[PDB]
């Protein structure tokens, strides 16, 4: 119930923001890997700038022991304010990228 | 039926060396992220290693236009061996991680 209302939530954030950044197979390219049996959403960009790889994780989310990590953040904390007006409690959000010495 | 055999080629590569890797949430941890609908398989770990932050993909593939691209790969080709021994021609195969310019030196597609 609350979980179904979680991931549909995390789905149509990160696709908003995907869709957002983008309105030859090597140049670099976003791509958008959605898991939702394992509860894994992330948006990444890969390719080649001219002889440099290019591999970089831009929006990463995750539900684990009920609550949605945000691993990687793009959008300065606009993807947690979206959350809020979803009805989604701050507890339940867990900012993964700044250390767990700073949360309790 | 290219596109199901592959995909169940690669979902049983990508989980064969995921498992043998890795037989509570802060801590470096690998994560599989299976996207059948995308044709997007990645596996990665997460984490905190004390103060330093790590976020590593691990192994990455993707099916596009037909073909299999090998975008990021830590068993050092093994994963390569197992879709020719599963029928996937070495055409059908590319190293993405490779430069574009670099495909033709190896025995597998350019694109």
């Amino acid at each position: 119930d609350k979980l179904t209302h979680y991931r549909h939530t995390i789905q149509e954030i990160i696709k908003k923001y995907y869709d957002l950044s983008n309105s030859l197979p090597d140049t670099v390219g976003d791509r958008l890997i959605i898991d939702e049996q394992r509860d894994q959403y992330l948006w990444l960009c890969c390719g080649w700038d001219g002889k440099k790889r290019v591999q970089h994780i831009i929006l990463y989310l995750q539900i684990q022991n009920g609550k949605i990590w945000i691993e990687e953040d793009s959008t300065n904390l606009a993807i947690v304010d979206e959350m809020l007006v979803a009805g989604i409690p701050q507890t339940d959000i867990i900012l993964g990228f700044h250390h767990p010495s700073k949360r309790g």
